[PDB]
């Protein structure tokens, strides 16, 4: 039986839209930091679960390990970062992923104009959009205990959609899927991934596993 999904489209906040064109339309060295940003966001989500214990012991009764999986698919040209963190409600995606102003956006854009390293992006409050250094389209699937499963997705161009995901259930947590641009396939190689997690993500307080296709 055919399933029905409601799809809502939203504008990026003006400055975030602008930071996004800048990220996509300019060359930057050191684009590898995108993974560091996605891992540290997964790692934060995992911390939330740890402390969510204290606000209601209920969350103690979960079986899932707290961890991060990296999954390259060369057939598809995707890189997926999966965590079992706290996930996000519909409201959270809309508010946290593109609609609401961050104070550091304009500062970041001026800094890059004066030639700062793209690596500074996390300290300006806008770490998430580093994904657009390597990917031409990002999908975020997420499931929070308070809510149903939602997919967020953007190819930039000024807006994003949120819909109910009636696909594969994922359980609590967040999956970030990057459709890599054609020039950026190095980041599907096992050795390159291990190199950059070694260099930039060495003090994450949770297990990271990399799945490699035999
Ligand atoms: N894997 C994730 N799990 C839960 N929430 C996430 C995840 N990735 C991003 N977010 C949400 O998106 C927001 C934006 O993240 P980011 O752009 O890196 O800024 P910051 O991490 O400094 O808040 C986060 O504050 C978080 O609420
Ligand atoms: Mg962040």
């Amino acid at each position: 039986p055919m399933e029905e999904e409601e799809v809502e489209t939203f504008a990026f906040q003006a400055e975030i839209a602008q930071l996004m064109s800048l990220i996509i339309n300019t060359f930057y060295s050191n684009k590898e930091i995108f993974l560091r940003e996605l891992i540290s966001n997964s790692s934060d989500a995992l911390d939330k679960i740890r402390y969510e214990s204290l606000t209601d012991p209920s969350k103690l009764d979960s079986g899932k390990e707290l961890h991060i999986n990296l999954i390259p698919n060369k057939q598809d040209r995707t890189l997926t970062i999966v965590d079992t963190g706290i996930g996000m409600t519909k409201a959270d995606l809309i508010n946290n992923l593109g609609t609401i102003a961050k104070s550091g956006t304009k500062a970041f854009m001026e800094a890059l104009q004066a030639g700062a390293d793209i690596s500074m992006i996390g300290q300006f409050g806008v770490g998430f959009y580093s994904a657009y250094l390597v990917a031409e389209k990002v999908t975020v699937i997420t499931k929070h205990n308070d809510d149903e499963q939602y997919a967020w997705e953007s190819s930039a161009g000024g807006s994003f959609t949120v819909r109910t995901d009636t696909g594969e259930p994922m359980g609590r947590g967040t999956k970030v899927i990057l459709h890599l641009k054609e020039d950026q396939t190095e980041y599907l190689e096992e050795r390159r991934i291990k190199e950059i997690v070694k260099k930039h993500s060495q003090f994450i307080g949770y297990p990271i596993t990399l799945f490699v296709e035999k």
